[PDB]
């Protein structure tokens, strides 16, 4: 452990551009209805819950699916991602 610059986190900060990033802000109408107007819950949405807000299309799930999983591991995530160039 150790004590330095601490934060960081979810990329976006609303829905909406979280949505629209996908194509998909369309469907942010009925996550706000559905109880997701903060990435916080859309996290804990699961994939047949993505089903239920009004997408009904395999493209259109796997589209908001996918991006689910990046916002997991962001929040998961304590700081920057790993990558490959990099000192150490």
């Amino acid at each position: 452990g150790s004590s330095g610059s601490s934060g960081e986190g979810v990329p976006f900060r609303t829905v909406s551009e979280w949505l629209e990033s996908i194509k998909m802000q369309q469907y942010t109408e009925h996550f706000m209805a559905a109880g997701y107007t903060a990435i916080e819950k859309v996290v804990q949405m699961t994939n047949d819950d993505v089903k239920r807000i009004g997408v009904r299309l395999p493209g259109h799930q796997k589209r908001i699916a996918y991006s689910l999983l990046g916002l997991k591991d962001q929040v998961n995530t304590v700081g920057i991602p790993i990558s490959g160039p990099s000192s150490g």
